[PDB]
């Protein structure tokens, strides 16, 4: 179906071949220190390599200051990137930060503003070469129609994108769940993820424990596995490609059997 | 969508509002005794009761004789049926067992060879007056076409329970994962569930902890919580009504989130 890889400095991801799941590095914050303290750091390579372990096949590391997201940020992409064989993936917004990232080896951008935050990031995508994720988001939650406006903003992400000189294979996107969107927005987009398709790209969801699935279901963030469950099944008959989740163990045996029965 | 209810005794279930959680009782036997031993039954009623806290709308009772199948069911249908306030239904395939469960207090009829097994089962059923599910079931595997011939074999057991006469209303369909069918016939009536609708009567899927999930997945029956999760979501976008499982707190969840997605 897809008749190109994401080459990816050292990796590559096959799109045909399973859904292919991002993992969220949780990013707690050691307070006495901005930077590279040990405890970190160390936890964080502890629960990259656990998640190496349980079929997750790219790293996610999620008013604050550059400098400070740089001095976070940048001696931690270098451990786990040097320690864990898989791409790792930016969470920022900022060109000056996504810079940084990239030069310590890190490998696709994900971006919550879609190259609208910082245009210049599109720019960085361009230039290191590498996959950049863009996701809808917005300052206000008026749409005549979710998914049309969805599917608009979207396409004025790519734009900047494919101007700066991002190349079609190195795009992905994604309809960016709670996001700018009541839960019932929330909702109607998971019902009608599949108009994604037509815009030809990749889809990556991100719904881990997100809240939505509690105002549906009623149970907060520690119970919200079920929730999770169904997002990504529903996500992926659905014909999405990557799913972004807390619970890697778990998620990855969903993965793999709606992988089985729609037979990807 | 549907018009009408599951007028069932003293119950009734609807199925437009949500997906409806049938609860396996898990029938451990006292095996020094063939009959209504106190531990026996108390460690159902316990179950049951159970499983009525977890969100489950019904409860499920599964070479031997008769004789013990009435001496083992008829005294423990009778205790939940008169402890637990929701629609019982029987798991037989004959019709001497049959009519004293309903007589014990059972409420719908659950059989796995579809009328086909002891026709005068589906008369049983037209005299109580009750729902019956129909199961898709074979004596080979040689299908020129799976579907194609599971839909002509389900149909061949409309015919007895409708010529018995049972009417529509009362008639329920099940498409029988893990019989007669290889794991990837099994996989491919997953994928191909739908075509189950045309035939115009409630599905219910039964896939808890089935031995393809372990094929897929390759872990085995107390790991296979997440493989149950895909078959139940995968099998509810897909139009059915009931699913018939073990773990009820778990895909009781599963239930209500793709409930909520594709907005039933
Ligand atoms: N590409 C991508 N990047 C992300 C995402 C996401 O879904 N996709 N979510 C993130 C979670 C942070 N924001 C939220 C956290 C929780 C919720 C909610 O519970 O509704 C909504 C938004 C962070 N970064
Ligand atoms: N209506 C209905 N009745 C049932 C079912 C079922 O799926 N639907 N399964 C039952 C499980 C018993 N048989 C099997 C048990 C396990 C497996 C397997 O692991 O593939 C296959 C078949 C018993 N009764």
């Amino acid at each position: 179906k897809w008749d190109y890889d994401l080459r990816c400095g050292e990796y590559t991801l096959n799109l045909n071949e399973k859904t292919l799941i991002m993992g969220i590095l949780n990013v707690t914050p050691d307070s006495f220190s901005d930077g590279g303290s040990y405890n970190e750091v160390d936890a964080a390579v502890r629960h990259a390599k656990e998640m190496r372990d349980e079929g997750a096949h790219i790293i996610d590391i999620g008013k604050v200051s550059v400098e400070e997201e740089i001095k976070r940020v940048v001696p931690m992409i270098q451990a786990v990137s040097k320690e864990v064989k898989l791409p790792i993936s930016i969470d920022t917004y900022k060109a000056e930060v996504a810079k940084q990232a990239i030069e310590a080896g890190a490998h696709i951008i994900n971006d919550i503003w879609g190259a609208k935050a910082e245009p210049k990031i599109a720019e960085v995508a361009a230039h290191y070469d590498v996959p950049i994720i863009l996701m809808h988001n917005r300052d206000n939650m008026n749409y005549r129609n979710l998914m049309a406006d969805m599917i608009a903003d979207l396409y004025d992400s790519i734009k900047i994108a494919k101007d700066a000189g991002v190349r079609d294979e190195n795009i992905i996107l994604d309809p960016g769940i709670g996001f700018a969107k009541t839960p019932e927005q929330n909702l109607e987009a998971m019902r009608n993820l599949e108009q994604l398709n037509v815009l030809g790209y990749p889809v990556l969801l991100g719904t881990s424990r997100k809240s939505f699935i509690g105002h549906v279901l009623d149970l907060p963030v520690e119970e919200r596995l079920e929730g999770t469950g169904a997002t990504v099944c529903l996500g992926i008959e659905k014909g999405c490609e990557f799913v972004r989740v807390h619970d890697v163990k778990e998620m990855s045996r969903m993965a793999k059997m709606m992988d089985a029965m729609i037979g990807k």
